[PDB]
């Protein structure tokens, strides 16, 4: 191998591209990912395995969709489990597949016939403690087997999978560690504190690392909202329309687009109500033609829509 080194070295940045922001976290899966390529992790154990603590909609799940596309070269590579949907006892069989006789058996269990059909790809874990404690046990199997077994006794192979597990329950304490005093890895340790209450230290040592994601910084989810608006402007290239944003417009989509409780999860169709819709209006109007370069700035009523008349 010489051009699969040459994408591990610049790891990072392939992440970035997507992910803004967040660079502690980037460095600690990059980190993990290099052990494993170079040979110094178990073998007989997944790529990789994460903790995924912080708040809300700051790139969680967009690093682990980025990772599986810069990995594995697509999205589809990558398996979304909510641990919501596993808090009974007829969950393990929804996991791995309901025993014979049982609805769900010959259909197999979604993760094992997930990996199964999948076997290298990254997978998704949200909310791991809402999880059934029996769910863990499984979960904790493959974590040292690199194997699960299913309902029909086939093993399935994780040895080629990165797991990632997010949950929620650091955040409220994380906004304490938000407030500067403690910065890079101090709140790494008094989050600690609270996992270790939460969950059992077998578990957190099977883990390669726990990670902390911050929230996001005006300037940031200010470089969110252009890779956001990506799509609109290549379908406005086609028919060769620009859009200059000003400074206050991205200010004005970020401010109304960055809910604390959910960070930018909203963002996406405030971009599309607020500046799509009006653009919509001004197109078919006829103020936008072909051609234009259209600007952008704040007003009272929202975004405002200016275009230069003909030199
Ligand atoms: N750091 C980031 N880099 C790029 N996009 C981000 C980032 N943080 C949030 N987003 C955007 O927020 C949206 C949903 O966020 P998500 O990945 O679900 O965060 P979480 O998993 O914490 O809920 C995505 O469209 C994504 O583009």
């Amino acid at each position: 191998m010489l051009g699969e080194r040459e994408k591990l070295l610049r790891l990072e940045e392939e992440l970035h591209k997507r992910v803004v922001g967040q660079d502690e976290a980037i460095r600690a899966v990059a980190d993990a990912i290099r052990r494993a390529r170079a040979g110094l992790k178990d073998p007989n154990r997944p790529i990789g395995s994460f903790l995924f603590l912080g708040p809300t909609g700051v790139g969680k799940t967009e690093l682990a969709k980025t990772l599986a596309a810069t990995l594995f070269d697509t999205e589809e590579a990558m398996i979304r489990i909510d641990m919501t949907e596993y808090m009974e006892k007829h969950a393990v069989s929804r996991l791995i597949g309901a025993p014979p006789g049982y609805v769900g058996y010959e259909e197999g269990g979604q993760l094992t016939e997930a990996v199964r059909r999948r076997p290298y790809s990254v997978i998704l874990f949200d909310a791991i403690e809402k999880a059934h404690p029996d769910v863990f046990n499984i979960l904790l199997q493959m974590l040292d087997d690199g194997r699960l077994t299913d309902s029909h006794g086939r093993t399935v192979d994780f040895r080629n999978t990165v797991i990632i597990m997010t949950s929620n329950l650091g955040s409220p304490l994380i906004l304490e560690g938000l407030q500067k005093g403690w910065p890079y890895e101090r709140i790494r340790d008094e989050v600690f504190k609270v996992l270790q209450q939460h969950f059992r230290p077998e578990f957190l040592n099977r883990l390669d690392e726990i990670v902390v994601f911050r929230p996001l910084t005006k300037e940031q989810i200010r470089q969110i909202v252009e890779i956001q608006m990506s799509y609109l402007r290549a379908r406005l290239a086609e028919k060769r329309i620009s859009l200059e944003l000003t400074e206050a417009a991205k200010d004005f989509l970020a401010e109304r687009g960055y809910d604390p409780v959910f960070g930018a999860r909203p963002l996406r169709r405030v971009i599309q109500r607020e500046l799509e819709t009006p653009l919509a209006q001004k197109i078919l109007a006829g103020e936008v033609k072909e051609g234009d370069r259209v600007q952008v700035d704040v007003g009272p009523a929202g975004l405002v829509f200016a275009v230069p008349a003909r030199v």
